[PDB]
């Protein structure tokens, strides 16, 4: 792409990365557009060229997350490894549990309210596409004999439940200190997700 | 008679829970519980000094029910059937689980009635050891992967927590509410979680 556009996009990305870091550390309600600009080192007026409001930043972060999930499914291979893809999916969903929880709060705050209707409609569209991709992966693992031959939404809902509960584990005042440094436990959870609903003989 | 005191106390508890789920616990007052039972507010105070006492009693009764599940006392109990029964117990009535999650913040974390909360922590600690002992036994039998027991404990907690949330989804609850096969599918997943590969 042209150099001017690339510079504009990299500045936009730095704003997004900085804003997300501030939201997780201090809480999203506390952080203001001025505070993000100070952290990036730019004037606030520069931020408003990129985003009209904090609600646009919230929605952009969630759109970017859905785009990252979509890219996970697409690969340059004729016959992708479905078990490796399933593992990558659970890793993507369970890493960064504080971000998951933040997005749960933003769902009530800006998505359910359709604070920016065009952006929320885009978010629903890509989420529906990602739902179709996960359902197709489930159907292919069923057709390959790996997953039990039950309705695909059985597997979808089990995966949703495991991810949701796993995120909650990392917000426990008791368990978070125990688990935060345990990479083996994280991979144990990943193995459980991949093995969930596997067919038995 | 002592008898007699108990049945009214149970109807108060059964009625209060069923208003809490309907209606939301903050909305429900002691007067509303008394009206539904029909026994007037003065009678309630003979059993419970406050709504917080009713909250904590419901949670104590729940922990006692979980303890009763483990105490089969058989010399060679079926651990897989016990594991399945545990997941069934935890995942049935998801609305009650969610209410108790709210009551944790409201009356347990605040130690609203300290004597009752100390008893609740005591039985919860006993139930934790009972579940951990079941996990260790399934590990020792070659059924579960030989990892720290808390690995298995935390996986079980996560599955239950996520399953309860599933039944509160505005989308999924209508889909799942009548699906006994899906419920048994989740139970199968819980029992098979962390199983050693043959």
């Amino acid at each position: 792409e042209p150099r001017k556009v690339r510079e504009f996009r990299r500045r936009e990305q730095e704003i997004l990365d900085t804003a997300l870091k501030l939201f997780l550390e201090q809480g999203e309600d506390s952080v203001t557009v001025e505070m993000i600009a100070d952290a990036v080192g730019i004037g606030k007026g520069t931020i408003y060229k990129h985003f009209k409001s904090k609600a646009e930043i919230y929605l952009r972060l969630m759109l970017d997350y859905e785009r990252d999930l979509a890219a996970l499914f697409h690969s340059e291979d004729v016959a992708r490894d479905k078990e490796a893809l399933s593992r990558a999916y659970f890793e993507f969903r369970m890493r960064d549990p504080q971000r998951y929880r933040l997005f749960d709060r933003l769902e009530e705050k800006v998505v359910k309210t359709s604070q920016v209707p065009e952006m929320v409609e885009e978010l629903h569209k890509i989420r529906a596409s990602n739902f179709e991709r996960l359902t197709q992966l489930i159907k292919e693992r069923i057709a390959d004999g790996k997953l039990e031959n039950v309705p695909p939404y059985f597997h979808y809902c089990a995966a949703w439940a495991l991810v949701h509960g796993a995120v909650a584990l990392y917000h426990s005042p008791f368990w978070r200190e125990v688990l935060e440094d345990q990479e083996g436990f994280f991979h144990f959870l990943m193995d459980i997700g991949v093995r969930m609903g596997n067919k038995r003989k």
